[PDB]
């Protein structure tokens, strides 16, 4: 293959052949790769409409790159809790309450992030695979650092900041935790691409909830609706999602965004405390939709894996459990 | 104005705002843009399929750098004869052909120039005397980095990425002399209609040609498909030079790329050797003078009859031979 090849077959609004995306991932990953290229790639590959295989081949050949965490270090049933983007103050939260209930929870994120909202509290973002491993037994979750686990990926991450705008790119975190936890409630801001991503998650038969709030959301929202692809048995599952129908009360986005890494952190610890309102709720919707992701690894029924899923991590919460486990997260990274 | 607004904007499949590619073609010319911002707009531009203002903007920059030539130099009525690439021997060719008819000829283009410093012409001079070729020779040859210095960031990410985007169209409607009219080839059929409608809103007299084999000049294997530029309006046109008594030929009998082999066809067509070859430097002078006729005028069966006319005899008396010799010396005499 080379590039004029795949750049035409793009500019010419035509779907790849097989390995083609592989190819072109692979040179950026191998540093064959111009900035011009990369950014020519990333641009064609988002206005021609990528599809399921595409981005499947372009998350396969990252993770073909990455550093492994240590064999039998991650639990066959751990999640993931993420959006592509920010909801990080959610999915941060909602994190360490699905961990808290007692679901292995393995992350993958960088800082812009993900990881600044969590060194703002304190816990070590940058861990080798080896101590990631430990966290995860020892705590019940861990933290996959992006440079640390896609050191080849430098490349591409600069190209990225430089043209600024969202790309195909944007969809890969979810898909290159590389841990390979196997289910997750994973947030889509742009519902076009979150049947996209759906798909690529049935290839690899993960056991997911593939979510976009009607509202724009890349979390189940409390304002609105929200459409979840349900991935199960390699199979996709497109539904709207009502939390009214659980008892949450409405609210309105300006109160569930995230913001900085600082503000996030002070969020975070309101919530942990106990605080009420309508982020408390964002954050018990989308840990119990992690619940039923799990709960989908072996499967069972949506309704009663819902309020299941929703008085787990409910109590996790108010037991103080959430709390108490992000203490222990921060001791963990001290002792280290 | 910023770069995610801008890229943002045409990932969108969104029309810009008025300035906008007049802004980012500023900032890739003020040193102010990545290589990966270069590409980003480039690709994007093209995927959402630029319009004729957005062309229009980006070489309106180009030229607002550009070292001019000096004033009064350049006649009103000069011309250019090029492609966009995706067939330099027939252009090179019918640019001599029709200089050596009297219509004056500024050439714009870059190395990859190189057929015409085979053939021992000067390709790398000044605005001065590039003025000075075009009044004494008849022909000018403006050398792109001499004149489009500020260029230089955008032409290497060109290269780098290979694919055609927008940028290609640049080229040929960035003439430094400014020519009014000219025979301008675009190999590719889904921008040829938006490079048309930049110069006629530049109100030019202009043939932009699309061989419907694929060729960016008049073909002699098929018809062509010509936007008719002039009075600011443009009109598309199927041309069949069977219509002028041209026989088929096949794609085969016009290839070569090379520079020692170009310069040797250069010399067989203007020494007078007949075959395919001939015929289409001869259809694309042609078509070079109708534009140029254009500028005042409008008949466009007898234009094409004079110009064929013109094309003919300015090889057949030699003139044209001897206007290449007399380029060669002049560049040898400074
Ligand atoms: O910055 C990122 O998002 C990133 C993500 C994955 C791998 C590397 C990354 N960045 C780097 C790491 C080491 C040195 C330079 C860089 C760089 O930004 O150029
Ligand atoms: O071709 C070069 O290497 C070059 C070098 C320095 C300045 C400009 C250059 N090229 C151009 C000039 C004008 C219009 C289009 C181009 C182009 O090549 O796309």
């Amino acid at each position: 293959p080379s590039w004029p090849q795949i750049l035409g077959r793009l500019t010419d609004n035509r779907d790849l052949a097989r390995g083609q995306a592989a190819w072109a991932m692979d040179q950026i990953m191998t540093g064959n790769a111009r900035p011009a290229q990369i950014a020519a790639f990333a641009v064609a590959m988002t206005m021609k409409a990528p599809t399921a295989d595409e981005v499947g081949e372009l998350a396969g050949v990252m993770l073909s790159h990455a550093h492994p965490l240590p064999a039998d270090t991650v639990p066959d049933d751990a999640v993931d809790v993420v959006g592509t983007g920010n909801t990080v103050n959610l999915s941060t939260m909602a994190a360490i309450v699905v961990a808290a209930a007692g679901v292995p929870v393995v992350k993958h994120g960088n800082r812009a992030g993900g990881a600044d909202t969590l060194e703002a509290l304190g816990v070590r973002i940058d861990l080798g695979p080896d101590l990631v491993a430990r966290s995860l037994a020892e705590v019940g979750i861990g933290f996959c650092f992006a440079p640390r686990f896609h050191p080849s990926y430098r490349h591409a991450a600069a190209v990225r900041r430089e043209i600024g705008v969202p790309t195909v790119f944007n969809l890969l975190g979810p898909l290159t935790n590389p841990a390979r936890p196997r289910a997750g409630l994973i947030g889509c801001a742009f519902a076009d691409l979150a049947e996209v991503m759906a798909g690529v998650f049935a290839a690899r038969r993960s056991s997911v909830l593939v979510v976009h709030g009607d509202d724009g959301l890349d979390e189940l929202t409390t304002t609105t609706t929200s459409t979840i692809w349900r991935v199960a048995a390699g199979s996709v599952d497109k539904l709207t999602f009502d939390p009214a129908g659980f008892g949450f009360a409405r609210a309105q986005l300006d109160q569930l965004a995230g913001g900085d890494a600082q503000a996030n952190a002070a969020a975070v610890r309101a919530v942990l405390g106990g605080a009420r309102g309508p982020v408390r709720d964002a954050v018990v919707l989308n840990a119990a939709g992690a619940i039923v992701a799990h709960a989908g690894l072996s499967s069972r029924e949506w309704l009663p894996a819902w309020e299941e899923g929703l008085r787990r991590a409910s109590a996790a919460i108010d037991t103080g459990a959430a709390e108490q486990l992000l203490a222990r997260w921060v001791r963990f990274g001290r002792q280290i």
